[PDB]
């Protein structure tokens, strides 16, 4: 089955959140911590224009990408110039924005419509924080936007209290974005061992409910 590592997410997620991490009594958050698991891909802006268009989004590298209601995507590079589409069956090619291609004109347009609104209006998540992945796919519920990254990733932004989850299930790791802009990453087995704050198992709890339903709508 190749989930985009969506299977082993869920297994961490099943293991640490039965290990009941926010009652061992004797917690510890701080020594589950490890820089080494420190993700280099997150989704740092995003807008929603489903309705007409598809979902607009930037990367913490600076590349912006469309996942289009077509279901293909483009991606620009953060030179400015070099794009990557990706078809309906996952076929990948590369242009530029130079080359001025008939075939890709009016999705170009849109994506840097999508580019100069991410600049203009909204500020960059992780901000204070040092392959290129794209937009798998996406939904938002009442309570958050769930982004699942090509590379295994999977994103999940809290609207209310702007808290964010970049978990990452090649290093078995989560990182958690609180209310104050602080950044900490965790390794999930460390969690189990030393615990957690009950925000932080509240929503890795909501997290592997949120991974059930990207499994169960491939
Ligand atoms: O006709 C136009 O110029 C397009 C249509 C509009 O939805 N566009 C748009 C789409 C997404 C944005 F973030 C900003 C925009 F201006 C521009």
């Amino acid at each position: 089955e190749f989930d985009c590592h969506l299977s082993d997410m869920l297994q961490q997620l099943h293991s640490v959140n039965a290990s009941k991490p926010s009652e061992r009594g004797l917690v510890r958050q701080e020594e589950a911590e490890d820089p080494a698991c420190i993700p280099i891909f997150w989704v740092s802006k995003w807008v929603d224009y489903s309705d007409k268009y598809g979902l607009g989004y930037q990367l913490c590298d600076n590349s912006v990408g469309v996942l289009f209601n077509d279901s293909t995507r483009l991606i620009l590079y953060n030179d400015g110039d070099s794009l990557q589409y990706i078809e309906r069956d996952g076929t990948e090619s590369y242009l530029t924005v130079s080359s001025h291609p008939n075939s890709l004109m009016k999705k170009i347009t849109l994506l840097k419509y999508f580019r100069n609104y991410m600049s203009e209006h909204l500020l960059k998540a992780g901000a204070n924080i040092t392959r290129l992945p794209y937009l798998r796919t996406w939904f938002r519920t009442r309570s958050a936007i769930i982004l699942h990254l090509s590379n295994g990733s999977v994103q999940i932004n809290f609207f209310q209290d702007h808290t964010k989850l970049i978990l990452c299930p090649l290093m078995a790791a989560v990182t958690y974005i609180d209310e104050k802009r602080d950044f900490r990453t965790y390794r999930l087995s460390l969690l189990e061992e030393y615990g957690c704050c009950k925000e932080l198992a509240s929503r890795l709890r909501y997290a592997r409910t949120m991974v059930d339903k990207l499994l169960s709508s491939r």
